[PDB]
């Protein structure tokens, strides 16, 4: 069989959510992608030998808190918390996005992976150990990625699928 996974990519504007998503869907780097458009994208892959359909919601748009948007976000089975390693403010915002996921999911156990993107850039301001400590505080995996080179991209999405699998087994 194939298993479908609804993944949601969240994080501050400009961190590479769309670039990561399009790397997964299309296997190359799209540097200027519709900064204002929120869409979902589907891709069949194979993860640990299991055919997997990834349905990826690339978030964007206005900050809105409503019953309708909560219920749409609630359909995510797992979430990528993305910041950029040259952008300390995006790192500081991670806690807010995690907070919102727990609320709409109404569970302390939501599959999540912390993603530090833009690892190809030399101007690093977020130390890998600091991001690891944040991930430890949440009990989730941390993966460094470059949507530009594709390093870490499959690991980030596939690790999230493995976290969802753990959750579904309960
Ligand atoms: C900006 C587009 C542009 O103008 O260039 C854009 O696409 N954004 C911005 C950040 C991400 C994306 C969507 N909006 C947004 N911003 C959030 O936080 C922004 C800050 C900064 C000002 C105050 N605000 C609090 C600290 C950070 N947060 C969210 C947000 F939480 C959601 C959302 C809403 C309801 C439920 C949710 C459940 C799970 C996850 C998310 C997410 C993400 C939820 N939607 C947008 C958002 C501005
Ligand atoms: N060097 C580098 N640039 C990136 C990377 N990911 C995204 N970008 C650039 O960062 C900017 C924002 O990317 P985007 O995908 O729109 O982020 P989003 O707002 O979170 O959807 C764009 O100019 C991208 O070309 C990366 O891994 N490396
Ligand atoms: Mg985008």
């Amino acid at each position: 069989g194939m298993t479908e996974y609804k993944l949601v990519v969240v994080g501050a504007d400009g961190v590479g959510k769309s670039a990561l998503t399009i790397q997964l869907i299309q296997n190359h780097f799209v540097d200027e992608y519709d900064p204002t458009i929120e869409d979902s994208y589907r891709k069949q892959v194979v993860i640990d030998g299991e055919t997997s359909l990834l349905d990826i919601l690339d978030t964007a748009g206005q900050e809105e808190y409503s019953a309708m948007r909560d219920q749409y976000m609630r359909t995510g089975e797992g979430f990528l918390l993305v910041f950029a390693i040259n952008n300390t403010k995006s790192f500081e915002d991670i806690h807010h996005y995690r907070e919102q996921i727990k609320r709409v999911k109404d569970s302390e156990d939501v599959p999540m992976v912390l993603v530090g993107n833009k690892s190809d850039l030399p101007s690093r301001t977020v130390d890998t150990k600091q991001a690891q400590d944040l991930a430890r505080s949440y009990g989730i995996p941390f993966i460094e990625t470059s949507a530009k080179t594709r390093q870490g991209v499959d690991d980030a999405f596939y690790t999230l699928v493995r976290e969802i699998r753990k959750h579904k087994e309960k």
